């Protein structure tokens, strides 16, 4: 039967072409909101018919591909504990029971979401000659899509909110943290102004539905298309732009109008209900949608009636979280960026009242500040030996010894050595650091660390006495070398015999004096 | 008497169903600010019945239950400090100074909230034939829910803003700090449009009270409901659908109307304060609250009437500290998600930045960025040695038992030793990985890790050469054993016999030299 | 940490007093973190300055 693997690479891009139908099938489940049209050269209500099979046609599309995947986790292997394993689980490519695995908890909310329902409401209107069924395809569509988006809701959830905890394929910029939470308001105000649209057709509906009683000379099943050739309906068409129009009128400038439509009137002023340009519809609703999210409701004035005020509160209460959401992914974002240079800054204001509370002299505060300053320049913030040491062991020595073998290679001392004992001396060297006119050992004081230079330029006198330079290459500590390798000393730092100044900024590698006796003692 | 004690079950069930009365009486004081109507057939101000004894009497139903809380509290033990407990702390169950453990600080704030204060407002009204009382029942009833709001505030205080702080019995997901303070919108919400309600009525009360003074024929006293057998009311009768119209008439359209009515003229002009379906005039209300507090008091145009501004600036301060609430609340909260993978994105950058500025060659910046895409593939940032370690230690022997038994298990010269032995080797078991192509060993190098495959297959050969595979449950390392159990050594690290590649990723459990001589040494 | 220990509250004022005199004192800044990232020079001249009158 070939039951699957569960990190099978087939597995993989039918997760991969698989989630993307998942982000595209609530982007559809709006689009069956714009069925509902006003004919206003008839003045009757309407369906869309060629965005009804375009809208079933691209939802069934969908599913069915959907529907080659609950057919293949069902086959599928799955992980269990044990101590037998040696690798963290066993398979079980058994079919008896892994049907029961898939069919437990994960199947209910994802068989909820391939289910046909919004497409059957389509069915039974367009295969007839009659115009009756304009009501119950208007009827079924607000609440079975409003709440068939918890099923459809729930099976991305898994694959969002904590595929953007651990992210997999995104490491290094802004393109899945702000083009997440920007497209998560655009999809929104997909869904919001679609739900204003579609409550904009039922406020019209329900104002035709009692002007049409109020006449008296009309039944209600003359205010739908296809429902012309029926009797009555010519001493109805005769009247119909006249009390349609007396009593059904939508203008934004009336504050005492005939029926209130609330924040329902934008859309009916404007003849978006009877736009003929999906184009045009569509960019106005959706833009309807995000104008009121971004900006929580503030400008809606609705009328008195409680499912339009619900929906308000809805707004105000999603745009709220959806801003939340944005600045606090973008906040972390950005804290995450410059953090290194907010690290400095804390470390920087640190120093600052530390040297005004011990009240050091100027020119020892200079000093301070000239080695934090160059600190940053040259490190970021970044522990280079934090870092290494975090590395693999064959890692870290390929490192070392692409940074550090040449330097060791020049010392006499070393370069005929070994290979052994001097990849073992090049991965003590760390990085110091000196800025101008820093005194690098004077004379009398201890040697305790070898400085192997790498960039800057030094200097040497001993005892206008002989003057010595050192630059790029050049290496300055051998009085410990000779020293530590002869076991004629003991543990007995030797005095320094130079006055070694910084002529630059220098770089260098340092190996300390404790750090030396250990490769000393490998002999 | 039985004087309970502070941690019994009884006193976890009654302040668990009471700090919900507690919530649930701050949601019950703005219905007594939907008390006064406006009676539109008889133009005359009244007051809502039934809705007045279903406020009076659902905040009564809490307030004497409420009271079978200070009467068991009445009943309790408290901690004091002592070094003589043995365990923190004495109880006290003598009822002669537990009484002043209750009554010094925290009984005038919790005696001045079951205090039936808006109860007595509604009670001399509800009892008479007069109608003379509509004044004092809405003249008694903003000031003092208002000034009752402080000490029912401040007894919900410490069990909300303390158990946000260390909340008790939630860990996991965001159902208590983005649905807590979205729920302290709708309450605010819900306080600040019955505000806006009672003083749009008190406006129109101002505007009737200063429009029949100026009529002349007019008393005060017609105004309100009740009054309509009195002397002169009938000559009144006849002027009210003009004087209270030429003057008091509220319109959204009017720029110079005859009264001002502000921010109150949408009640007034909407029709809500006349209204008989109270789930209108609810909604209406609480979503201008939430419309004024979520944007601020944008859209206010308020008159020159002081206490309208009052209460303006007060919607502005409340909705800017509730904006600033809820989106530090879920900033924290995304923060605190998404902390290993901002971690992994800082340590990325930094390895970035050093690797750039050392000028590492492509390939070997290619094996670094391999090794930490690996690294957080597996471990998602997490410290499993830091989590071992923190747990207690029978919990860490059996976890890593239940981990590491069977690899060490598969050794021959382990798996015959011992069990106590063996469990203190499996505990010096450390996770290492390996990716693709990396040597684990070279010949020649010191072996200083025995290695227990977990997963990933590798690879070895010694002196095209006799190759050997490493699999799921194998091991690597058995130089050091024998070195290491053996005193016939000393300190002498010895050399590799073979050459192991890892063929896939690996992971492993990585036994040291240093760690291994601990063990070597039990003998 | 005094509330689940219940300390005696002449203990709990000597951890406080303690607690504000250090704050208002070094403001947080743990000193000889400071002075041990410096550089060994500048280490021995800032130390030379703050300490040698006193042990002299």
């Amino acid at each position: 039967k070939k039951i699957f693997d569960p990190q099978d690479k087939f597995l993989l891009y039918c997760n991969k072409l698989f989630v993307a139908s998942c982000i595209l099938s609530v982007f559809v489940d709006p689009f069956f909101f714009y069925l509902p049209v006003i004919n206003a050269e008839s003045k009757c209500l309407g369906i869309d018919r060629k965005l009804a099979i375009t809208a079933s046609t691209l939802r069934t599309f969908i599913d069915v591909f959907y529907l080659a995947h609950m057919a293949l986790q069902l086959r599928t292997a799955y992980i269990a504990p044990s101590s037998r394993v040696f690798g963290r689980g066993e398979l079980v490519i058994d079919p008896a029971q892994i049907a029961k695995r898939y069919l437990q908890r994960w199947f209910i909310i994802d068989f909820l979401s391939v289910l046909p329902l919004p497409q059957i409401v389509v069915w039974r209107f367009l295969q007839s000659s009659n115009g009756s069924d304009v009501l119950a395809t208007k009827q079924a569509l607000l609440f079975i899509v409003l709440v068939q988006y918890i099923p459809r809701f729930l099976r991305v959830l898994p694959l969002t909110s904590e595929l953007k905890r651990t992210a997999g394929v995104f490491a290094e910029t802004a393109w899945a943290g702000a083009a997440y939470y920007l497209l998560l308001y655009m999809l929104a105000s997909h869904i919001v102004g679609a739900f204003w649209y579609l409550l904009a057709l039922e406020r019209n509906d329900a104002c035709w539905q009692e002007a049409c009683i109020d006449a008296g000379n009309c039944s209600t099943d003359f205010l739908y298309c296809g429902n012309q050739n029926m009797d009555g309906y010519a001493v109805w068409n005769r009247a119909k732009e006249s009390v349609l129009k007396s009593k059904c009128r939508a203008d934004l400038d009336d504050n005492n109008p005939p029926f209130d439509f609330g924040i329902y009137t934008q859309a009916l002023s404007s003849g978006i209900v009877s736009s003929q340009n999906f184009i045009v519809k569509y960019c106005y609703c959706l833009w309807w949608g995000l104008q009121n999210l971004s900006t929580l409701g503030q400008g809606l004035e609705t009328s008195t009636y409680p499912m339009e005020i619900i929906f308000s509160i809805s707004l105000a209460i999603s745009g709220l979280i959806l801003f939340a959401l944005l600045i606090g992914n973008m906040q972390t974002y950005l804290q995450s960026l410059t953090i290194r240079l907010e690290e400095m800054r804390v470390k920087r204001r640190d120093s600052e009242q530390w040297m005004h509370h011990r009240m050091l002299p100027q020119d020892l505060r200079e000093r301070v500040r000239r080695y934090d300053q160059y600190k940053w320049l040259e490190t970021r913030g970044v522990d280079e030996e934090y870092l290494v040491q975090n590395l693999p062991k064959d890692l870290r020595r390929d490192i070392k010894r692409h940074l550090c073998l040449a330097l060791v290679r020049r010392v006499p001392l070393f370069k005929s050595m070994d290979d052994k004992l001097l990849d073992a001396i090049c991965m003590r060297l760390k990085p110091c650091l000196f800025t101008e006119s820093t005194y690098l050992v004077r004379e009398g004081d201890p040697v305790d660390e070898m400085l192997f230079i790498i960039r800057g330029r030094l200097e040497s006198v001993t005892t206008f006495f002989n003057r010595s330079l050192l630059k790029e290459g050049e290496f300055c500590g051998e009085e410990l070398l000779t020293w530590a390798l002869d076991p004629k000393s003991g543990v007995n730092l030797p005095s320094s015999t130079r006055t070694v100044k910084a002529l630059t900024e220098v770089e260098a590698f340092a190996l300390t004096s404790e750090e030396l006796k250990f490769v000393a003692s490998q002999f």
